[PDB]
């Protein structure tokens, strides 16, 4: 499908703009395995902005590891905004009393009260919930969300659940739920040079290309002719496509 | 979910039965393909049946491959009946008035006539239809869908589309329309040592496993001792798993 063939770019890296934060520890083991299989897997997640520009919707960490590689060129899927929708990840902090960050950052007017107002975190063990407002918060909505993510994120161990799958927790477990944003919040976010914290934007995407295995060395230099080899490599592999419209357990690895 | 391993299993090659002939132009090369790589990609889909035994819903050729090469156990992928769902390729004819082998026919009782009966083939134009029914007809449904779908299989050009896709017909398009069977139906079938013709089922399974890629080395010598090896082999694969939920376009390629 034709179509599929003219979204996958490669496009300057300094061209691609970050709507969030990234965790530099899963940076470097993506950025490992790039290095030892000198491919890209799949192709980042991008949508076009403005000024010619682009916005990572998924695959920041990839993307990460080829800027700190030294590519020049990144390999995108363009998505259109008719092929997705913006969902959250809950963290799921396993063991959730050995993690020391968030064990004791007691001061935000944390709350088991519910309001019809919007709770923008919420809490949870096996038993209760906490939820955070605006109406008690003295800093804005987002250094919030950077504090508490980060408190936890980097020093604890943790699992991302999407925000609408079901989940019940163990009693070692505390689940953090952030809900998920508008697309002009994020826009407004990424304008504004500004990130959300690592790891709570979910975009649910239709139509990913999956597979790609684009040959690091394709990425070294932004030459015109480096664009051909690109058309040429694009085309071996379109051969190979194949559209699956239900669900698949994919390996990904040979 | 990880249901998935124990749903993946090497199963005797003598227990395993086609519910539908093969073409063997594309058994040819999908036995190339097989014998270059040394692995099997994707796992041949499976139902239970009665004695033990298991009947292929998807993977015709891979399964037929496998046993020319001379494997005693064919990795299969076991679906429940929760699953997947039977619908059924109509045969779309491009130019069908120059189809030789659908037109000198004049056997046939094609009839505009509406019965209350189903047919058992309807071939259709733009603006008029035609059918086969039961009553004007001396041998079985089977029969007569090898013999009609052979006149035009490898003479003339055919497009398949699945029954419930949309599809309007071209001023000069021919649409051959076959009846969706039951699991009953294709079950019975099996049961008497007889296949449906190639190219007229279409299971639409979801949680299909991709991208296995069996070494075919395991599948020679069927002991127990060989099963440690899968089992080894099946849990490294699985931590490389990956559900997609959402429509992918996968490069079956490295």
């Amino acid at each position: 499908m034709k179509q599929i063939y003219d979204t996958l770019q490669l496009i300057p890296v300094d061209k691609i703009d970050l709507h969030e934060a990234f965790e530099p520890s899963r940076l470097e083991k993506t950025k490992e395995s790039i290095a030892k299989e000198q491919h890209l897997r799949h192709p980042v997640l991008v949508v076009k902005t403005l000024f010619g520009r682009y916005m990572v919707i998924d695959g920041v960490h990839r993307f990460m590891s080829l800027k700190a590689l030294g590519c020049e060129v990144i390999p995108v899927q363009v998505i259109q905004r008719t092929q997705y929708s913006i969902g959250s990840w809950h963290h799921k902090i396993p063991n959730g009393a050995w993690c020391e960050g968030l064990t004791d950052e007691e001061l935000l007017p944390w709350t088991t009260e519910v309001r019809d107002e919007t709770p923008f975190i919420t809490m949870c063990d096996q038993q209760t919930e906490h939820y955070l407002y605006v109406a008690d918060l003295t800093v804005d909505k987002l250094d919030i969300w950077k504090k508490v993510v980060n408190s936890y994120s980097a020093s604890c161990n943790v699992e991302r659940v999407p925000h609408s799958a079901c989940l019940c927790l163990d009693s070692n477990d505390i689940l953090m739920k952030y809900q998920p944003l508008q697309i002009g919040e994020i826009e407004a976010v990424v304008q504004r040079g500004q990130t959300v914290p690592a790891g709570v934007t979910r975009f649910n995407i239709a139509g990913r290309c999956l597979n790609l295995q684009v040959p690091l060395h394709l990425l070294k230099n932004s030459n015109l002719g480096n664009q051909e080899q690109w058309h040429t490599f694009l085309q071996k592999k379109i051969e190979s496509m194949r559209c699956y419209t239900e669900k698949i357990y994919l390996i990904e690895a040979e």
